[PDB]
């Protein structure tokens, strides 16, 4: 089935290293859950995995690396929820972020494990659409290639509603493959690498 033995390869740093991702339904979020499987070669102070942003706002929503965590920001670089549990490099890892405008409430999964979550965060917010959706790079490039993902990215999802626990494990198990978002569907949803990226 679509997008079950493909991954995208990001082999070094550079300033026009990223993936631009091309969903056919709009970005309007008023909830929402963002899965991805990373595999990092190198994490510095901050790691782009993807990265949603409008030209008024470039952090609408962001999943990064840390020297020693994991972050998850909506709606702003104000809005960080900090996982301090840190990803092996080398090593297949499965994340997933929640979030609902509903009480601010924000949550950030590993391997389908609940590893923070916090509330009040972006309360009322609701992303918009038209923005820029990018893979292992935040928008505008060229780029800063200290922020550029390095090592191997696959299974991006995105829905429009908060998953569950039930759900996010699945996505996180063996039939990973054929659980796709309804908004970004891996093997479906079209993403283009760019500046050396590219499939595998």
């Amino acid at each position: 089935l679509e997008g079950c033995e493909t991954a995208i390869l990001f082999p070094m740093r550079s300033k026009k290293i990223f993936g631009s991702v091309h969903p056919v339904r709009p970005m309007r979020l008023e909830s929402f859950s963002a899965c991805i499987w990373v595999k990092a070669t190198d994490v510095l102070n901050k790691t782009i995995l993807f990265s949603y942003g409008t030209k008024r706002n470039p952090y609408e929503i962001q999943l990064y690396l840390s020297y020693q965590s994991i972050v998850f920001v909506v709606g702003g670089e104000e809005n960080k929820l900090v996982a301090e549990a840190m990803v092996s490099l080398g090593r297949w890892t499965h994340l997933c972020g929640t979030w609902n405008s509903e009480e601010g409430l924000t949550s950030l999964w590993v391997n389908g494990e609940l590893a923070a979550t916090t509330v009040e965060m972006a309360t009322g917010h609701i992303v918009p659409e038209g923005g820029i959706l990018q893979i292992g790079q935040e928008k505008n490039g060229g780029f800063d290639e200290t922020l550029a993902f390095s090592g191997r990215l696959t299974g991006f999802n995105i829905w429009d509603s908060v998953l569950s626990n039930e759900e996010i494990r699945e996505t996180g198990g063996a039939e990973s493959c054929h659980i796709r978002g309804n908004i970004v569907g891996w093997g479906v949803t079209e993403i283009q690498p760019h500046g050396g990226a590219q499939y595998v």
